[PDB]
């Protein structure tokens, strides 16, 4: 029933499209190193690369964690296409995770033989953090998620966190906190044991995957004039003059609604664009301040568009930039446009303001008979009553959710990188190898530092349920679809290479179907 | 309830996607001329344009008919896209037609005033031919269908047919038959009256809209060898030698299945292809014989592909060729490639043989010590046991169904032009204006030849139900979709022009999703 020669799970990887629901099942194989050699280590940094915003104080743990938070973990490229071409929206309903077929392997080294055997009596520890009492590291856009491609085996990331540091240095504060993860009740698993967990997502709005089919400022009827008048000019006396707003003149018409917030970020020309030679580009990025340090915010807040339709100019600090292939840890290499997957928000340009331009102008003075009217442009503007914008699009390579920070107050909790802001997101699932001491022949009151070196492996299946929003549209002519289109392909995209390396050439977002404002 | 000031129907134009069903409703406005001036006229022709296959004998009638038989009558360009991108097949389940809001208009001419008034007492006659007793003219690819675009008003075609003629001349036979359409019971309708009809399609196979994802002859595993051997050669003595069939050598492997039938038609190079100058091209087309005359068959039989993938060469006598815009009756103008919508069957090239090449070769002799083996190519081959092919694709601009001719025998009744072969297709719905005599002050035994000139108009709604075949596929990577893609468009396609003229630039077929053999 439960033992060494009986499998504790099966491989469920599949998708089931039923009505407005869809359930996606994905199973992967993982391997867990024994991190720190069963130690909690205090990690810290001072200012590096000329910035004291890189200073931190924190801890690294023996534990490791499961990260479900990228879309390609749950979705096939063909299932993502079926979703984005056919639907106006989706949101996650529920989640359940299972960890099974555990294998603990003891490794030994004598004169460089390095033999490996399996320890049938050894245990692994697993707990889920249901009450959100640990620092939540998942939604921050870091590596270690289940692979995009099911055959791939992956290592679990090491768990660690940064607490408060003092005066932008590597030293701690009195409010720097240490969290022991052994002080949670956890479940201990041998080979025949398995683990199961179930979670229900809180109510969130649908991700709206459509593009606006109208301009925000062109919403008026082009055939009929307005009954509203505008101040046109003033005669040779100071007397003021008025004209009627006519038909399709959209510069002059009255508006109910206004674009979303903005801040200006530098545009850079990809491809044939000429740009400028030998820029260092760190000093001129947009920044914010905390605690006397200056941080780059590489996504900006929502309400802008990084690219304007078919132009070469991108903001690059308003963009999500991906690599076409995974990289080694700590790679300082320089990459070009061809190596990069550079997303475009230009499907939102009707309702959103371009990031590399000014946002408008306002009056800078009071006129008189003596002085003429004057204006000036503004490079930043924030939330205004009657504003409408679109949120950052979601990509198959991008994050599903984020956790809203726990403080007093927040506004419109939509993550800048993308996805769903969640007060109670899917909990963190943490796992470690239980230590097995080496040969100890004596009593000592100092803790045991000599352990059998070992690692564990197994399978994990995740099952998510998604709610779908049907596309109900009276558009007569055909729409834009995500299609598989390449001229003289030397390989097929989203498939293994001749070596076995899985290749993804281009990013895929959700906004294709079009809808009127 | 039923009268002049009460509408007898409503405008239903819509589509409802429910599960595997979809119902498409479309309403149009029609106008019916009074044809022949209420006369049956015997029409005939001798050999014209140098061909006695153009000779015929037949009759034209005062009647006119409703023709539902093109796909764009029932389908929007956006609904056709949703169909062909998401589904593996469809077939019609049921049909119902309604004719309502009848208006009869009397026209009079005095000294070129040409006034028009409405005759409230005048009638229109409508019958459906349920028993298939009339010549069925609908499925033959001729004009007069409900428009593609709902705002358009259309004239009903005049009903007529050709019977037997004698010795390829304009004269009749003893088996030439005359059908009076007054000798059917029909329903007479004034302004407040309406007509309704319901029909259930007989069981037919799904139109298979997918492309094959494998080659017919490449179905073997490329990794493993066959256990079968081939005759390779013979040594210096006549002794015969054999080799094993190896792995991925698909020229040499044994086959279970064979391509469909063929006949060779001349290929012609579109676009930059050089072709040949000043060809008359009628004498060299493929033909068949009946009754001592020679007819061009401009579609060929099924089982070939007109285009080979991205080549410029087309068969043009294996192709369905459409005009991007409707034309006037009897237009002798010459058209170029740009005016034409030229379909490609190349998605069937894995399973179907190209029409402009030979189909293979066979042994032409018996060898000996004296004579060497010889072969020769064949330009035509027909149905063979174990043949597999794909049927002609259906297009939004093309016919839905055809009627299988009533004879003793037939084989595989799939129409060459496309769609569904039907023993009992949707009946013909015939309509005429009832005659109103002019002023007759005397008795004569010769029939009344003087009538009030008048026409009628109204609305017709058609409602069809379609059964759908879900696409169930394990393909990992994305597929090809029909997308709305144009570089620097000066107009939007499948929408009215600045003048109001509805524009369709390109043909749309059903085969996009891919499936393995």
């Amino acid at each position: 029933a439960d033992g060494v020669g009986n499998a504790s799970g099966d491989w469920h990887c599949d998708s089931t499209w039923m009505g407005d629901r869809v359930v996606t099942k994905s199973t992967r194989t993982w391997v867990l190193p024994s991190y720190n050699n069963h130690q909690y280590r205090e990690i810290k940094s001072g200012s590096v690369d000329g910035s004291n915003a890189n200073a931190y104080f924190g801890y690294s743990t023996p534990w490791g964690y499961f990260d479900f938070n990228r879309f390609h973990s749950h979705w096939s490229p063909r299932d993502w296409q079926r979703l984005i071409n056919n639907y106006w929206g989706f949101r996650p309903r529920s989640l359940r995770v299972k960890i099974f077929n555990i294998q603990v392997k003891e490794v030994t080294v004598q004169d460089s033989t390095t033999t490996i055997a399996n320890n049938l009596t050894s245990t692994v520890q697993v707990f889920t953090d249901d009450d959100y009492q640990l620092p939540y590291v998942v939604g921050n856009g870091t590596e270690g998620c289940l692979p995009a491609f099911p055959p791939q085996v992956f290592t679990l990331p090491q768990y660690g966190y940064a607490t408060l540091n003092r005066d932008n240095t590597e030293n701690p504060t009195e409010r720097s906190s240490f969290f022991c993860l052994e002080y949670f009740p956890s479940k201990m698993l041998r080979t025949g044991n398995n683990f199961e967990f179930t979670y229900n997502f809180e109510e969130v709005p649908f991700h709206s995957s459509f593009a606006p089919s109208q301009n925000l400022f062109k919403l008026a009827n082009p055939l009929v004039d307005q009954y509203l008048y505008r101040f046109v000019s003033t005669n040779n006396t100071g007397g003021v003059q008025f004209n009627k707003n006519l038909a399709g003149r959209y510069a002059n018409t009255y508006k109910n609604w206004f674009p979303g917030p903005m801040g200006r970020t530098q545009g850079w020309n990809l491809g044939s664009g000429v740009n400028r030679a030998s820029v260092s580009a760190f000093a001129t990025t947009n920044r914010m301040e905390l605690e006397g340090a200056s941080y780059q915010v590489p996504p900006q807040p929502n309400g802008m568009t990084n690219n304007l339709q078919g132009s070469n100019t991108y903001a690059l600090e308003n963009t999500m930039i991906f690599n076409s292939q995974p990289a080694n840890p700590g790679t300082t290499a320089t990459y070009l446009e061809g190596n990069m997957l550079i997303t475009s928000e230009s499907e939102t340009q009707p309702v959103n303001r371009v990031a590399y331009n000014v946002g408008g102008q306002m009056a800078t003075n009071n006129q008189s008979s003596t002085t003429a009217p004057a204006t000036g442009t503004y490079n930043l503007q924030e939330i205004v009553p009657g504003s409408v914008w679109m949120e950052r699009d979601v990509y198959l390579q991008g994050p599903i959710w984020a956790k809203i920070p726990e403080t007093g107050a927040h506004f419109h909790p939509s993550p800048a990188m993308g996805g769903f802001g969640l007060k109670h997101p899917p909990p963190m699932m943490l796992i470690k190898n239980t230590p097995v001491p080496g040969n100890i022949t004596s009593f000592s009151d100092v803790p045991v530092s000599s352990f059998i070196t070992q690692y564990s492996t197994g399978q994990v299946t995740v099952e998510m349920e998604w709610e779908l929003k049907k596309e109900n549209s009276k558009r007569w002519n055909p729409e834009i679809q995500y299609t598989n289109n390449y001229n003289d392909p030397q390989f097929v995209d989203f498939a293994p290479d001749s070596t076995g390396e899985y290749r993804t050439t281009r990013p895929i977002g959700t906004r294709y179907l079009t809808r009127p404002l």
